[PDB]
């Protein structure tokens, strides 16, 4: 058991296809006890989480809602019992309009549309972080779900910059995280065919969507040295679950890698 | 005359202290012909602007304001009159409220505060180009402020997680102007002593503002292989003229640090 | 145990001190088989791997000697039984003679010095792994043992170079291991108080040895959010056994940091 | 006053043929006034027939990076070349070499050190060994650029000259903390690929029968990349990136790596 013993808050299921949904079933195949939320359809999300190894609750959060991240630290504790902690906390939460990616043109995304992807993509990091520290044991460890940003690419568009936000946000979390004996880091991950793969990126893409994600998965597993399988979420679901362990624990306000190998390599 | 002939956008002017008003000032002693534009105070602005080395059309530009933005390329027409395109533009335009600064803890600045920073900071850098990329000629220069933000630091807060943001947005920024063929850069300057260094980052300091910008200015020189002085924009306004002119033709998407080379050195 | 069965080559045990040391200690803890590999003080480490947990064969390895590499696959299979392959490579070597280190002028080590330092820390990273590939199995790990050489600092002076030699040797490597189903990654750990820190980088030094350690133990414990211990390596260790186990099964070609963040904080 | 690097005496180093990135940037520097003293290598008459063809005469001087004497005796031969009294305001490295089985489809494990430590000698140590011999010959103000091609992320053919990258970086942000002292600055310029002989002699002959392919294959995903374009067959971009380097318009850069790449690699 990687994580034996460890209470683990894990958000971000939407469906079985979720990054999140393979976190938890990793981390519950390997002794976590979890706490899960989800946002919009509740009782979906429940259908989905019933599929897991072990039963877990299920909680509401929107990370745009200030009395859901007010209420959240005491909503877990009840969740988990008085007097328990946290030792993890998972970030796997992105959003951003259909106007800031795919062939939407990058100028004509208005301000509401990418500012509201920046507050469910980045923002939420800190917010997440801020309502559930109180609740985190020493020796504890965020874990926020990142897309290497550093180079601007085709329809990832204005969640490029959401990223960029991110990473920037993850090294301030740290800061804060640090005086609690806690770790922030990113699990900067390959392309996983998740739903917002296919309704956010694949959506926006229209016309494009299959010759565009054809040569992002060609592409991504020919720059990977061993390869990468958009359709399996274990590789990133493990390393996510590395972080949450006590085997990185001199590592915070970094990202870890679990892309094969692709950043490193140019071709 | 480096910039001889070139008609050049400068935003950010507020004061004679302005990285916008060396930067300006420069472009003029090099023969560029300016187009300044100025937000709130154009009264003032107007006062500051008549110390130039030349007189230059001075145009009203809030980039939150989608009029000014809509108008600004017929504005810019109207003053360099019609026929004539720019060569250069110039954004070196910030805002970060006093909750995403300083002292104030980073987790209560509420996201409608981070969001305005990060609209003037870092979508602007998108807004100002998109209004001006069909009045630019090939060969064309777009040039944002930077202020390292690839590690966490005090103080700078929200800011850090803005610039970070604005680097995402100069590389999709570069791909579009690239149609243009026109270059998109940042310069990451070193810390100068501005308006907005006085009243945004040392009143958010509180009581620790003279120590920490003291402290600021001596290891940022220490590190500084050739040394740093926050109290000369003149190398910073030389290394904005360097990205506007044809002299860096084959840079775009790209950062350069006019910072005595203080991100290259530890200690 | 998180490395249950799997048979690792730990090469780089000079004293209990050694990173390498406190790493095939923590892999024996986490069940590992290990083959151990020394240099020169063949005697001396024999001694220290008895103070290991469990008795390890111990083979001898100079890295600049072509039959010790040429003989190296075949003396670990007698080693680890014929019929039985490597699933980890540890390389925690460095050397840098005294000429490219500390107050040592960077302008005066020969090159035949650098050589030597680039040779043993940065090219055998390439030549253990084109020995030890053939007899690894797929899903193995190379790690190697970095110390971030993205910006100059004082005393480090050339062995800052072969580092960076090292990560670029990594990248290739992580190309060729590819083929075998084999990561490679390196652990860019922050200051441990090992025999090289004290001969080769405090004799260096010459007498400002002490008050250098101090500020470098000082300095990097306040950069690092969650602090930084000089005389614990076992942090440094547990980073290392990650790499080694099923947990980081997408990371390839990439530095994981076991710094404390210190690498990601300004100050 | 009139040009960018009016009345400044400036070394290059690396001219071999008149595709080098040195000649041009030679070229360059003398269209902007720079006063040049030249270093050619091995094939110094050759190398004079190449040097006759740029805008003004230079005086070419002999130096081999890796012979101790040239090294020893080159702030001398540079103050009789631009007359005593005077300093050298600029100095370009566009020196580099790998042998052949540290390059291309040869496998990268078997390049012996021998060859390697060659490559690292020339490509990056260099950079250090130029700076130590003319440094006490520079001016304030005075500007070291190198020669690089991003190293950041591994590549097929570049192989062991990657490392020699990586290493020639790691140098440059040392010579800066040497060069400081001086007040003089001392920066890469990170090149995207340029039809040179080093591309078809060094990488074309490593890369053997898959040479054309991986040039075709390089150029166009380059221009491809770069969101303004890049063409392979036009040094001048490069050049005038070292000379605006080698200018007073970037004072405040040193120890950093300009790229002039077409931007391309800030694209995925
Ligand atoms: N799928 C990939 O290839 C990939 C790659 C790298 C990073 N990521 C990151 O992984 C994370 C999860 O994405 P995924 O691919 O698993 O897709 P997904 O659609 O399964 O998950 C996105 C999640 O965000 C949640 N979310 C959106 N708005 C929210 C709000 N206001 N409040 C709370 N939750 C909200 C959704 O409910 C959903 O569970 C995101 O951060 C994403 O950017 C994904
Ligand atoms: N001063 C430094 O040390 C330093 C260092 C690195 C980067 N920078 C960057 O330089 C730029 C200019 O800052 P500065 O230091 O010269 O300070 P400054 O106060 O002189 O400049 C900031 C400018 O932003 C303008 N601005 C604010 N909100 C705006 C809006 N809604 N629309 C239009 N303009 C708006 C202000 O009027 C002002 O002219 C900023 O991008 C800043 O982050 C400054
Ligand atoms: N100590 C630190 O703070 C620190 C930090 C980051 C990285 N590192 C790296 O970790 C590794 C281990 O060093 P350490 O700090 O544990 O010091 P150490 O003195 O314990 O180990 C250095 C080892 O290198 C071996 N070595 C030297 N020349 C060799 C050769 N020719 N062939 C084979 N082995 C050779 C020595 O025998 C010794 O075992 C090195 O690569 C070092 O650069 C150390
Ligand atoms: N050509 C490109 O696409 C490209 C791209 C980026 C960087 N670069 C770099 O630019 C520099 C110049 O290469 P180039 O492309 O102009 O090729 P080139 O063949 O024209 O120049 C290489 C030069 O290095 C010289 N040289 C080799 N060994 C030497 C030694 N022992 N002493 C002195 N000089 C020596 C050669 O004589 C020649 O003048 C190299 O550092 C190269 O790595 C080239
Ligand atoms: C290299 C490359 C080659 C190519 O041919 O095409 C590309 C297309 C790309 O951009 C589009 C994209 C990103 N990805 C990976 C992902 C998928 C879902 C994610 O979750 C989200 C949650 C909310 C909002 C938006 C996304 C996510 O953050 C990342 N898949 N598709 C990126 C790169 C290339
Ligand atoms: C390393 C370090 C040591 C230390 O003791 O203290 C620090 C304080 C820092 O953070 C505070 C800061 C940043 N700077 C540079 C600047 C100043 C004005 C800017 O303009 C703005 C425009 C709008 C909004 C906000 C700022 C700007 O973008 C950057 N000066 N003050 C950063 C680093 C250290
Ligand atoms: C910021 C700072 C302040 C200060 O006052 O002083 C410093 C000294 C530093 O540079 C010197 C150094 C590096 N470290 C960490 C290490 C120690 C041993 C290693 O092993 C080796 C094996 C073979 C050859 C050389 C070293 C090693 O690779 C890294 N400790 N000392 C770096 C930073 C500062
Ligand atoms: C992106 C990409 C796509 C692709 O399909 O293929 C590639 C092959 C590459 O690697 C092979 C190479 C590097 N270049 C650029 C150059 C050419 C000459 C140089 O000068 C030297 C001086 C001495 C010794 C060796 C080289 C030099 O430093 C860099 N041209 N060929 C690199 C990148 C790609």
């Amino acid at each position: 058991g990687l994580l034996d013993g460890k209470r683990i808050l894990v958000s971000g299921i939407i469906t079985d296809s979720s990054i999140a949904f393979h976190i938890a079933r990793v981390a519950q195949e390997q002794g976590a006890q979890l706490v899960l939320t989800g946002f919009d359809r509740l009782r979906l999300i429940q259908r989905i989480t019933d599929r897991l190894p072990a039963k877990a609750p299920l909680l509401e959060l929107d990370v745009q809602n200030e009395e859901h991240l007010a209420s959240l630290a005491g909503r877990v504790t009840e969740a988990i019992g008085a007097g328990n902690k946290l030792d993890g906390v998972v970030h796997s939460i992105g959003f951003m309009p259909q106007t800031g990616m795919g062939i939407n043109p990058f100028f004509d995304a208005p301000y509401a549309d990418v500012s509201k992807g920046i507050h469910i993509s980045a923002y939420s990091y800190a917010s997440m972080a801020k309502a559930l520290l109180p609740i985190m044991n020493p020796g504890g460890s965020i874990v926020g779900m990142d897309f290497d940003p550093s180079r601007a690419m085709p329809a990832y568009n204005w969640m490029t910059v959401a990223k960029s936000a991110l990473e920037s946000v993850n090294r301030f979390v740290a800061r804060e995280a640090g005086k609690y004996g806690v770790r922030s880091n990113l699990v900067a991950a390959g392309p996983i065919r998740t739903l917002a793969m296919s309704a956010i990126v694949g959506g926006a893409l229209g016309e494009e969507a299959g010759a565009q994600i054809q040569l992002l998965e060609e592409g991504w597993d020919q720059r990977a040295p061993i390869g990468w399988n958009m359709k399996d979420a274990t590789p990133v679901a493990k390393t996510v679950c590395a972080l949450l362990s006590d085997w990185l624990p001199a590592t915070t306000g970094d990202i870890i890698y679990a892309d094969g190998g692709a950043h490193t390599q140019l071709l």
